[PDB]
């Protein structure tokens, strides 16, 4: 053999047509809203508000390039440098590396361009080469420098333990991600910085580092977003969320039942997961090493949909009890493979209907599972509740009832480049569910094995009306009988057959 198990797909719940009505789009104290609401109309380019560049240089605020304080000591202007630096013609790929480090003068002998200069010289056709520096590099230097034109309203940081969300037009963050390539992000550099030393990267100046066979793979991907975006301008919108929860269930009293399980080994998350609340298996530094040597499920996820990679401008790090809930992301291109065997494909057309805020109908939710060096250390009481815990924020929705709220498209969440196991997280993904009732849909990406052994577990369970409360107690039973006083590395017992055992012998 079968390619699925559990319930029929079909039977599902997907967005829009599972969603509550979306209230009337205005701004307020936890939403920020960059664009003029009352002038909101499909097929049309949003009109900024306010109309006029307004600038905030503070510690709750984006630093932006275009504001005057964004000074170099010579104190001159860093903007009319940056305007000067990028308005001359490129024809060869040192004109780029020169103009980059103009306004970046403290990192002349630390960034290397060896990446960017391979890709422009050694990889790149002639007329491909040409097609980036005739038109695609100078579309991308207009749309950076008209930042204060676009980006007129100041953009709140989404620290730790706030719970708020921005809502922007994916014009604004088009510009935003030009000034990204071109390095003009201030304060967003040193090593030894306090400021922002809880905040990714955002700068791109590590995709031109180096010699890795995968660098020409994800600048292709790039410059496909930026050459559709610059070409033409898209007319969506796109929120950001930063959700903290203080309250986490008691798991061991829960007396929820499961919820419903569709597994199999076939598709992806982000191919047949339409409609599905999306997890995107993060670093706790949203996007992770995307802007680097990344490319896993996130880091890939972020270059196809790259406005996801906005987050990284103004997302703290996220703690515990937070994640980061993403919607109306637009998908610009296709791929083939993975991680070292990666390529680009080509251009994607992408066809979800937008919602009544002129939202792609996408939502992605990133959290970070925990990353373990030791097989035992994940199932240490504090640790299995921790993943609970976590995936839980990702899942609930306060406010919502659960008739309105969409299957999880979810996997191997964790388990790759975290080390973690997939049965163990798998059952902690189900608990979770269940606990903000909304069903699963599981995609085990190719391994048919654990879409059998998921598939039974979850239906012994449900067919003898465990709880989540249940459940929980025999894991901590594992952890007890097979993990706490081991002294191998693994345990003598798998998860799943104690499980079965433990229930079938009372």
């Amino acid at each position: 053999d079968k390619k699925w198990l559990g319930t029929p797909i079909e039977e599902m719940r997907r967005m829009p047509r599972c969603g509550i009505r979306l209230p009337l789009l205005r701004p307020s104290a936890n939403h920020t809203v960059t664009i003029r609401v009352d002038l909101l109309r499909a097929g049309e380019v949003p009109k900024p508000f306010p109309t006029h560049y307004k600038d905030l240089w503070d510690n709750k605020h984006v630093k932006m390039p275009c504001s005057e304080q964004n000074l170099y000591p010579v104190a001159g202007s860093r903007w009319e440098l940056i305007q000067t630096a990028l308005l001359n013609k490129f024809t060869r790929p040192q004109n780029l590396k020169d103009a980059i480090l103009k306004y970046n003068v403290a990192y002349s002998k630390k960034w290397d361009f060896t990446a960017l200069i391979d890709f422009w010289d050694k990889v790149l056709e002639e007329a491909e080469a040409q097609h980036l520096y005739q038109s695609i590099l100078p579309d991308m230097v207009k749309i950076a420098l008209c930042l204060p034109n676009i980006c007129t309203q100041p953009i709140p940081l989404l620290a730790a333990a706030m719970n708020h969300s921005i809502t922007m037009s994916q014009e604004q963050i088009a510009s935003l991600l030009a000034n990204a390539f071109f390095c003009t992000f201030p304060r967003r550099n040193a090593k030894m910085k306090s400021e922002y030393s809880s905040y990714p990267d955002i700068n791109f100046n590590r995709l031109f580092e180096g010699r890795s066979s995968r660098k020409p793979e994800k600048l292709k991907t790039l410059f496909c977003y930026f050459r559709r975006v610059t070409a033409a301008a898209p007319t969506g919108l796109v929120t950001f969320t930063r959700q903290s929860l203080e309250d986490f269930p008691e798991w061991e009293r829960c007396e929820k039942p499961l919820t419903r399980l569709h597994v199999t080994y076939e598709g992806t998350i982000e191919e047949n997961g339409q409609g599905m609340l999306q997890v995107d298996f993060a670093n706790r530094f949203v996007g992770g090493g995307v802007t680097s040597a990344g490319l896993v499920q996130e880091n890939i996820r972020f270059l196809i949909n790259p406005e996801l990679i906005i987050s990284r401008l103004f997302t703290e790090v996220l703690d515990h009890n937070e994640c980061l809930i993403i919607t109306g992301t637009e998908q610009y291109s296709e791929y083939t493979g993975y991680a070292e065997t990666y390529r680009w494909s080509r251009s994607h057309e992408d066809g979800s209907e937008r919602d009544d805020w002129q939202r792609r109908c996408t939502e992605i939710v990133a959290i970070d599972a925990l990353h373990f060096r030791r097989y035992l250390d994940q199932f240490v009481p504090e640790k299995m509740r921790r993943e609970l815990n976590k995936a839980y924020c990702g899942f609930l929705r306060p406010g919502v009832s659960s008739e309105n709220l969409s299957a999880v498209a979810t996997g191997n969440w964790g388990c790759g480049a975290f080390g973690g196991d997939a049965r163990l997280k798998a059952l902690i993904q189900i608990l979770a569910a269940a606990a903000a009732e909304r069903d699963v849909v599981y995609f085990t990406f190719g391994d048919s094995e654990l879409m059998r052994d998921i598939y039974s577990m979850h239906i012994f369970l449900t067919e003898r009306k465990l709880t989540v409360g249940d459940v929980y107690k025999l894991l901590l039973r594992y952890y007890n009988e097979e993990c706490r006083n081991c002294s191998t590395p693994g345990p003598d017992i798998k998860l799943y057959p104690f499980i079965y055992h433990a229930v079938e012998s009372c």
